[PDB]
């Protein structure tokens, strides 16, 4: 069929999406760029999806409806969760669009996140399919894995859901292009790895560094020391890149950096559907843009040394990386209006 601007697609269907697309294109995402917005709409498809629990249904509960827009729909309800701090700013920001371009908030929840990876360097290609109802119910609460949980808990939430432990890792490639904003308000904006724009290694590289400073004032609930000046860390990030269960696949991104992208991919594939039939749904990955970027070779930090890293690994050794010249430098904050 004939869309908009000489484009076309398999499915009559998808055409809208092309609209929707250039619209976040240059607005919502400021001219394709990988920053906060980005960073937030990814976020947002993980606090959409991941209230789905067969758990909770085989015991006679709702267990929620995955993928399905209910944090949008009923945001007053979900965004009031614990976990879903910080979260409102950009469920209210989308809400808007997707009315406007009447398509539904579980599809444009996936959209946001697909598009706005596309834009960071080296970034994924998500597939995106079309379809999901708006007609749903509010999650139940307490499915959003928190920074405190023990990776005891995060892996048996996310087992619940349908994730192993290599997808939950790879799942976290999503902090490699990352900033916290609710955990230590006055230090908003710092991101988890030194390359917030660049879908790249650093993270599980700089995750594995020995925690050395308190950036602000103090440490916060969910925050353990980071390693550099500039960067913030998450008190699970840190237990799942040492824990047995998760810590040779988190090094595996470092040994393997090309094998990041795909494993992502997968595991969002999969993530973006829950509480959803594929076959029930319309694939229009083609409109999502191809991403730009090398694979990065992953490198220690200026001023650090492979004495600095935790190796946690048991059958295998870190891999030997070159070490940035110089001294280091503070890492930015990301910029956000
Ligand atoms: C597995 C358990 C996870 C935990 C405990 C966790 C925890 C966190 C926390 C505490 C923040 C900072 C929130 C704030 O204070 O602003 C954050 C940010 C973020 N999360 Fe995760 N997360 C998890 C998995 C994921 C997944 C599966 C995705 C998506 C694939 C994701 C995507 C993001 C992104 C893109 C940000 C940055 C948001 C921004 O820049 O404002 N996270 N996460
Ligand atoms: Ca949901
Ligand atoms: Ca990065």
């Amino acid at each position: 069929a004939k869309c908009s601007k000489g484009r076309t697609a398999s499915n009559d269907a998808c055409c809208v999406w092309f609209d929707v697309l250039d619209d976040i294109q240059e607005n919502l995402f400021d001219g394709g760029e990988c920053g906060e917005e980005v960073h937030e709409s990814l976020r947002l498809t993980f606090h959409d999806a991941i209230g789905f629990s067969p758990a909770l249904t085989r015991q006679g509960k709702f267990g929620g409806g995955g993928a399905d827009g209910s944090i949008m729909l009923f945001s007053d309800i979900e965004t009031n969760f614990a976990a879903n701090n910080g979260v409102d700013d950009i469920v209210e920001q989308q809400k808007p669009i997707a009315i406007k371009h009447q398509v539904s908030f579980g599809d444009f929840i996936q959209f946001a996140g697909a598009v706005g990876s596309s834009n960071c360097a080296g970034g994924p290609r998500i597939q995106f399919l079309a379809g999901r109802s708006n007609v749903t119910k509010p999650s139940p609460d307490h499915l959003v894995p928190e920074p405190f949980d023990s990776v005891t808990s995060i892996l048996a939430r996310m087992g619940d859901a349908g994730f192993k432990p290599d997808e939950v890792v790879a799942l976290l490639a999503s902090h490699s292009v990352a900033a916290q904003d609710t955990i230590d308000p006055k230090l908003a904006g710092h991101p988890f790895d030194s390359t917030p724009s660049d879908f790249d290694s650093q993270f599980f590289v700089e995750t594995l560094l020995k925690g050395t400073l308190i950036p602000g004032d103090s440490l916060h609930k969910g925050q353990v020391k980071s390693p550099l000046p500039g960067e913030f860390r998450l008190q699970s990030d840190e237990l799942l890149a040492r824990d047995s269960r998760t810590s040779c696949e988190w090094q595996s991104f470092i040994s393997n950096p090309n094998s990041m992208v795909p494993k992502f991919e997968r595991a969002m594939a999969k993530m973006a559907t829950l509480g959803q039939n594929p076959k029930k749904l319309i694939d229009c990955s083609e409109v999502i843009p191809v991403p730009r970027g090398r694979v990065k070779q992953p490198t220690l930090p200026a001023g650090k040394t492979i004495k600095d890293i935790e190796a946690s690994c048991r059958k295998a050794p870190f891999p030997r990386l070159p070490t940035d010249k110089g001294t280091f430098t503070s890492i930015l904050p990301v910029p956000s209006s």
